[PDB]
């Protein structure tokens, strides 16, 4: 029924910071639900996929901006779909969008590094 | 309030198509909207703008998998944002999304090609 995840989130440069997604309903629903991160960088308008879970399996994109620095910490069992970036930068700036499949229902939060 | 898009499309390959995007709302809305189309191949992950509008102005992506294939048929008095994809190919399946703004509303629909 909903997708939460923060409006804003500030960071370090060198620092690490925590991405939240978790989803709740009234009603049961099974842990058969998928989360898919994608990053969309500060004035830009292409949304890049960076990571995939599904059928209990984590997926970590090797390729992109955010390579060899996001790690999985969420738990389908409990509805949480977050994930970490580690060594921010200053060129990371963006908007992050957390969707949630059982179409899927999104939510997204904006990064600004300073320091 | 809402924004519509048809589900699937189905087209011919070195023909066209039209995808549909409009929307409504039960009370007064200026004209100051932007209409903003993605496109994610089937079985991909990542949504690449292809198409943009705002201010009165469109842009058409010159880099991309559509370009030179794409025409600007919508007119923002009427909330109607529509395109038109030209000279279909085989490899064009996939799904688009219309994003509506004044963070905005979408909708998606499927493309399949035959023939």
């Amino acid at each position: 029924i909903v997708v939460y995840t923060d409006r804003e989130v500030y960071g370090a440069v060198g620092s690490q910071v925590t991405l939240h997604c978790s989803f709740w309903s009234s009603e049961w629903v099974s842990d058969d639900i998928s989360f898919t991160w994608r990053y969309q960088p500060e004035g830009g308008r292409d949304a890049i996929s960076i990571f995939h879970y599904a059928k209990g399996q984590p997926y970590i994109d090797e390729v992109g901006t955010f390579k060899e620095r996001i790690q999985w910490v969420g738990d389908p069992s409990w509805k949480d779909g977050s994930i970490v970036i580690h060594n921010l930068d200053y060129s990371d700036n963006g908007t992050f969008t957390c969707d949630v499949k059982n179409v899927g229902k999104t939510s997204q939060v904006t990064l600004y590094v300073f320091e």
